[PDB]
């Protein structure tokens, strides 16, 4: 059967290519390739001619070790992944690294490798696809509509984020989401059962899922059955658990977790071909029958799907101009022409916090921004994240914009990025700054990827007060300074707050954490004029010395602006005169050539304080050796926020007489 | 009824102090004051005039934004809460804080706020009594045998972590941990039903769970009933479910959201006690007859139980006086008198990966010292964490000392948290280091308890090669080096790595994350002898320059304080002379005085190049501002990690290139 042989095909191309490594994981591909397969084939509409067909079907590998599974369908396929490729699995540079990467390979979907995050990144693309049909499929049109699929296995289903997500996709009745389990009673370190013995089943459908299980993970009659009936049921999201034996056909490592890591050997490999019937003498060999059986399976009614739903988009175009063109431009990545005109001003002395800031900036935003979508983790009356108006994002309002994540930080985070890789959208999440360590992993897949979404954190120091040290920031800040493709912005006021806002909407390859106050901050005067090419660069002289020459230099983010700039004028009026410079983003600045960065940190001012309510970890960059932190590196405290700051030695005075320190007096 | 009243005066109590405080969150004390008296009247086995009798019950707030219900009951039950206390709720050194902290007051045996985790920690606490009692119980003396409950709300269980936790501790069929559930369908922004509609009691089946539900919160002899049933089935733990209405009692706000965390108001403070029936009309009153009662319920019984369990100690002490010897000590903190002198000493050249030096390490400790418990996330073949011979730890054999956490990293770090609480172990938990971002809410927690638990965080660097930038850490040093309260150690080759288990182990007030590669280090010349002082100082010349006058210093850590070596060397054969720095632990050299600073890092010697495979955040504070920094700003890649190295600079000749570079040659 021409089947069973692109089964092969697939077992001993994703061997191959593992002993040519000397690295990888075979077990996985040998006993998921036939539901892989059977999925591949026909069941998942996808183009390998365009990758990014807006309206395909879309896969993710959560159990991303079995990459040589995705990498042999995307080869036999016709995506743009060649034999060499292949023969270049693990190696530098390749397009066939060991674990899924988006933008390094054709046709994948996302990264993963970080168990338990695929799933929730298909959750996370199976909410945009039903938020996107909901703002655009009208009067008869369906021009969004598709599935999502992803492959987990035992691993997968271990992981809390993974929980978090089953339970948030069953509870908004995500029917187009369908994940194949690959149950095979293996980890890493041995059998299942060392560690896990769920009743899944009865797990999954507490969360209002649809379960499906395949007796035998070889029979793709059974597992065509399986996805048919998942299919079918669009009022649940479905798993499909598949009993596989991991590293099927191995005669000597099948069923044992030493086949779950290292590549077979030569000799247990020759023993698999042996066992599969596969005759063939050459090693990397796909029969012809193969490549045509693929060319008529999937290229070429990929092509023909394509085709027809660009029959439609055209028909939809003529019909609904308007709305197409903001699809159009939604697909694209852009922003509404003039935008930005709708983003608030504020005036000098207007005291509001920097998370109610951000919440008059996200419903400015809102109206003019359609493609903005997002929420919080149980905290949008805290975190002032609501889109008042926007409604509510629910099965039976799929248009609502307003995403109630429930206390899931790091489903969220993965969602997030989910829906970020289905392009269309404008995303962000909010939670305390301090909670940001939940999600943790996931804006880490963010900046791997390059996905420009929006963290909202407020309650972003000891200022928080009475909750006490469990709610207080200390090293948040520096632990995100220290990641790459990571932009992170401590506006200093109202006015940096919509710079910051504004940036990183205007970010199209790396998340963005705003970093903001529980607290009031009252506004400067400066920011109005010079926040948005000020932020921009990371970090500016908001307030320069009064007599053109200052002694010293005060480097502040966020609230602490407001403090350095009280200083500076109890210092003035001694005859002492500073600068005070505002750093909202340290990779920004960073970012500039260092004829800006000396205009801003001129070398000759050798006595600088920083101001900062946290770790001094990376402080020395700045004020140098002669220079003096002002910093947080203990815990916090449970009292009102004003004590704490001025118990840890955020008061005027204080400033003012480290200062005068700093300069002999 | 004596009941009531009492119940009647924690809600009380709990009300006055969060009006005063103008703070705080009275609904979950208002619903879940009648549960947590009945458990704490009726059914633990606690001392009020001893917090630490070692074989009390263990009891966590898991919803920990509840504290108020705590501290009325400590107060009222005899512990040293004082009137005055419940007064200075969330006030500057109170000893009643906005969430309840571990160490700061007297009783609480966990530090919780952070949701999700308090459940995972008496995880681990149920874990650490079985492993105790199959210790040192014998035939006769069931001298380890107590209960832990914890208390947790519907945020509790969104959260990943306790998913996690409640899975592995079904799985290890923990009887004698209970939860309590207060279910009152609200969150704090609202209806439970925005974000999470499952069958909770389905899922906790699908555990392994035994499931228990009380229809009305406010019965406290059906809430007596289930506690009798759960403590009955010790072959699984048990979960009830309490139905209660949030903020019971008061008129307007009971069962809505905005009871969650906002004081009553004084006006309906005056109407929810009035529905209550207390006219007293004096805020933080408690009748003498309430205290009485207590007095009755809790602190006599307590004192017998306490009284008792001392009896049965002593005669295990005269049938079993070894094991009680032992026990005593394991009570008390100590390790064996003379265990160091097991520790392993490798030769010079011996080449040997710093995780199967610790592997070593590892099972070199654990036979001198029986206390050493811990495991694995899956990932025990790789960390080198398997204790060879030390059993499995099940429910066949709670005496194995091997944990199979699965693939669980965030439930494994909070049960480590859990265990260190609960005394008599010293405990450690395997990952790779760029997955210990999925437990990063647990360290912190550790870090603000000072748990001394071990982190064993193997696969520190790109020179993992072929599993690509998902596996590879950048970023993770940094973030964790600016934390307080927590150690960490890079070990430079096996003896830095023998030294640096040795101070993780010493270790009482504060956890250690070890720094551990994949690829073979060679051991340096000094470290046999060295070692040990050199990691306990954090920083110290390990390969002071030939000629005695260095022209430059090389600072590295872990494996490149190899790569270091070898251009010292190379340079030495040039005419060019040169120190090496070994910093194994940041946080160990800040705590070293200047004079002794000032003698590793001479501020004469201000050429300076720093040497190390992770993000380069801090290192200006040590090579100073005519220094250089050779680090790693950037993702990984998939290749062989000698490659990776390479292309990213860490060789031989690119370390002297950049030192030539820095003294004009
Ligand atoms: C978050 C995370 N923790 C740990 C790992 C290491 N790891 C990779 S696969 C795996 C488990 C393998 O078991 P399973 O998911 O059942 O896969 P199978 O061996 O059956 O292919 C683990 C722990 C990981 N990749 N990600
Ligand atoms: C990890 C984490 N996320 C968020 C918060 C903020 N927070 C505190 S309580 C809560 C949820 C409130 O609901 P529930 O647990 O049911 O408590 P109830 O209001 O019913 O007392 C949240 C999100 C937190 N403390 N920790
Ligand atoms: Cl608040
Ligand atoms: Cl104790
Ligand atoms: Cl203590
Ligand atoms: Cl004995
Ligand atoms: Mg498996
Ligand atoms: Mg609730």
């Amino acid at each position: 059967s021409i089947e069973e042989l692109a089964i092969t095909t697939i077992r001993t191309l994703s061997i191959d290519a593992i002993e040519k490594a000397k690295s990888g994981h075979p077990g996985m591909p040998m006993g998921a390739a036939p539901m892989a397969y059977t999925l591949w084939t026909k069941f998942m509409n996808h183009n390998p001619a365009n990758p990014n067909w807006f309206n395909r079907d879309r896969f993710v590998l959560s159990a991303g070790h079995g990459s040589m599974l995705l990498y042999s369908l995307l080869h036999l396929s016709g995506y743009d992944v060649s034999m060499d490729d292949l023969k270049q699995f693990r190696q530098w540079g390749s397009k066939t690294p060991g674990h899924p990467e988006y933008g390094h390979t054709p046709g994948v979907e996302a990264t993963t490798g970080p168990l338990g995050q695929g799933i929730a990144m298909a959750v996370g693309m199976a909410m945009a696809e039903r938020h996107l049909a909901a703002t655009y499929n009208r009067d008869g049109f369906e021009i969004i509509n598709h599935y999502t699929y992803a492959i987990c296995g035992d691993g997968d289903l271990m992981e809390g984020v993974a929980s978090e997500a089953a339970s948030l996709a069953g509870h908004l009745k995500l029917g187009r989401l369908i994940v194949l389990y690959d149950s095979n009673d293996i980890s890493l370190d041995g059998e299942l059962n060392l560690s896990f013995s769920e009743n899944v089943a009865q797990r999954f459908q507490a969360y209002g899922w649809q379960y499906l299980r395949v007796e035998d993970g070889n029979n793709i009659e059974e597992i065509a059955k399986a996805l048919e009936e998942a299919r079918a049921d669009l009022s649940r999201p479905t798993l499909i658990e598949v009993k596989t034996t991991i590293g099927y056909g191995a005669p000597n490592k099948a069923g044992t977790s030493g086949v779950h890591g290292a590549p077979l050997g030569a000799q247990e490999a020759k023993l698999t071909k042996e066992a599969y019937r596969w005759t063939f003498a050459e090693d990397f060999y796909v029969p012809e029958e193969v490549y045509a059986h693929f060319r008529a399976t999937v290229q070429e009614p990929g092509a023909k799907k394509e085709a027809k739903w660009n029959e439609q988009l055209a028909a939809y175009e003529q019909a609904h101009p308007e709305l197409a063109a903001q699809l159009k431009r939604a697909i694209e990545g852009k922003l509404p022409d003039g935008w930005e005109a709708s983003l608030p001003v504020y005036e000098a002395g207007k005291s509001l916090a920097t998370r109610s800031s951000s919440g008059e900036v996200i419903n400015a935003i809102a109206k003019a921004v359609p493609q903005l979508f997002g929420g919080s983790a149980d905290l949008a009356s805290s975190n002032k994240t609501l889109i008042k108006g926007g409604g509510n994002f629910f099965p039976g309002s799929y248009e609502g914009r307003n995403v109630w994540f429930g206390v899931r930080e790091f489903a969220m985070g993965a969602a997030l990025n989910g829906m970020a890789l289905h392009g269309g959208l404008k995303v962000f999440g909010g939670t305390f700054f301090v909670f940001s360590d939940y999600l943790r992993p996931a804006i880490r897949l963010a900046a791997l990827m390059g996905l420009p979404v929006i963290y909202v954190l407020t309650h972003d120091s000891i200022a928080v007060g009475e909750d006490g040290p469990t709610h207080e920031p200390i090293e948040q800040l520096a632990s995100l300074r220290a990641m790459p493709n990571l932009s992170v912005i401590r506006p200093a006021d109202a006015n940096e707050t919509a710079a910051a806002w504004r940036l990183a909407l205007e970010s199209t390859d790396k998340p963005t954490a705003l970093v903001l106050t529980r607290q009031d901050v009252p506004t400067l005067a400066a920011t109005a004029e010079l926040a948005y090419e000020g932020v921009k660069k990371g970090a500016y002289v908001v307030s320069p010395a009064k007599n053109g020459a200052p002694e010293a230099l005060l480097l502040a983010t966020g609230s602490e602006v407001g403090l350095a700039v009280k200083a500076q004028e109890a210092l003035a009026a001694e005859g002492i005169h500073v600068s005070v410079i505002s750093m909202p983003s340290w990779d920004r600045f960073e970012a500039q050539p260092k004829s800006y960065r000396d205009e801003v940190l001129p070398p000759a001012v050798t006595k600088r304080l920083a101001i900062e309510m946290g770790a001094s970890l990376g402080w020395e960059r700045y004020v140098g050796a002669e220079g003096d932190i002002l910093a947080i590196d203990r815990f916090g405290a449970s009292a009102p926020g004003e004590k704490i700051m001025a118990e840890y030695g955020f008061t005027v005075d204080n400033v003012v007489r480290r200062t005068k320190a700093l300069l002999g007096k």
